[PDB]
Parts: structure tokens; C-alpha cells; sequence
């Protein structure tokens, strides 16, 4: 039993929900919350924006610090940094940014990831201003991840359209 609230059951470990990831993370305090990162650990927009920002910059302080002693992350790759006042621990994941050129197929690789935590409060991989499509996104992380996953989403139109098409 965990206190993650009003989620639709997709598969046996999946869950989704139409949700603001930042106001969940401040509800919850997840032992992990997944930021949609890239490479550089800049979060200027989209889900990365978003949780900095909750955190009065600190994470992008702590990103800057990171960066600069270990250089940047790989596509598909992941670190493990805090979670400041959201949850306990922040798994920055790098999926691919079609809007860069980066090759989808890296979605797989940047889902397994989340196997490395049992339970995680997380973004679709690659959607919104990363470019992919969410649909296949959602596909992805249903076949890749095996841990407990519980995806918020922000936009409710399309919160809608994943639960109707999803297979
Ligand atoms: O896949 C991640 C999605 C992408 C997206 C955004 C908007 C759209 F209209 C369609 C897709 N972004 C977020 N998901 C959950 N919580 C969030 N908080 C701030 C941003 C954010
Ligand atoms: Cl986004």
C-alpha cells in the first residue's frame, strides 16, 4: 500500500493519472520523482522547468554542480541526485528530444531506468516539448518498465485520448 491517490490501473505495475507532477510530488513526497531531463541538467521548460522552479532553483544548482565534476549525462542515460522539498530522491531521465534529431529508439533504453526503484512518481518519456508521441511513449513504458510506476499526464485532453486508445 502506498499513498498515491485517484490513479486508473493500466497493467499490473502501471498507473496513470491527469496531473500536475509538481503539485503530486508536494502531495506525496514520493521516495522518487522522475524529471524529464536532458543532457546538460538545464531545466528551463516543460516538466524540468516546472520542478525546478518548485524547488526555488535549487536543483538547478545542484544539476550545475553535478554537471561540472561528471560532465553530461548520455540520451537514454539517468542520475540520481535529491529531491529537495518534493520527494526523497530525483531520477533525472534523459529520453530523446525529436525536436534535437535524437533517435526514439532510446525511449527503451531511457525507461530502464525506472527498473532501478521500486516505486516512482513519473513523466511520459519524450512527450510534451521533448516531440515523440505520448501514445507510443505510454507503450514503451508499459512494456519496459517492470517496477511500480505512477504517471502524471498534465494535460487533460490528452489524459483523455491515452486512457481511450490505450491497448
Ligand atoms: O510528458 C510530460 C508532459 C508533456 C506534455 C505537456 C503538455 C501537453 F499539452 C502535452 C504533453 N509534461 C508534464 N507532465 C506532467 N506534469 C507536468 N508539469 C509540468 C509539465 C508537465
Ligand atoms: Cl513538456
Amino acid at each position: 500500500v502506498n499513498s498515491f491517490s485517484g490513479y486508473l490501473k493500466l497493467t499490473d505495475n502501471v498507473y496513470i493519472k491527469n496531473a500536475d507532477i509538481v503539485e503530486e510530488a508536494k502531495k506525496v513526497k514520493p521516495t522518487v520523482v522522475v524529471n524529464a531531463a536532458n543532457v546538460y541538467l538545464k531545466h528551463g521548460g516543460g516538466v524540468a522547468g516546472a520542478l525546478n522552479k518548485a524547488t526555488n532553483n535549487a536543483m538547478q544548482v545542484e544539476s550545475d554542480d553535478y554537471i561540472a565534476t561528471n560532465g553530461p549525462l548520455k540520451v537514454g542515460g539517468s542520475c540520481v541526485l535529491s529531491g529537495h522539498n518534493l520527494a526523497k530522491h530525483c531520477l533525472h531521465v534523459v529520453g530523446p528530444n525529436v525536436n534535437k534529431g535524437e533517435d526514439i529508439q532510446l525511449l527503451k533504453s531511457a525507461y530502464e531506468n525506472f527498473n532501478q526503484h521500486e516505486v516512482l512518481l513519473a513523466p511520459l518519456l519524450s512527450a510534451g516539448i521533448f516531440g515523440a508521441d505520448p501514445i507510443h511513449s505510454l507503450r514503451v513504458c508499459v512494456d519496459t518498465v517492470r517496477t511500480n510506476v505512477y504517471l502524471a499526464v498534465f494535460d487533460k485532453n490528452l489524459y483523455d485520448k491515452l486512457v481511450s486508445s490505450f491497448l
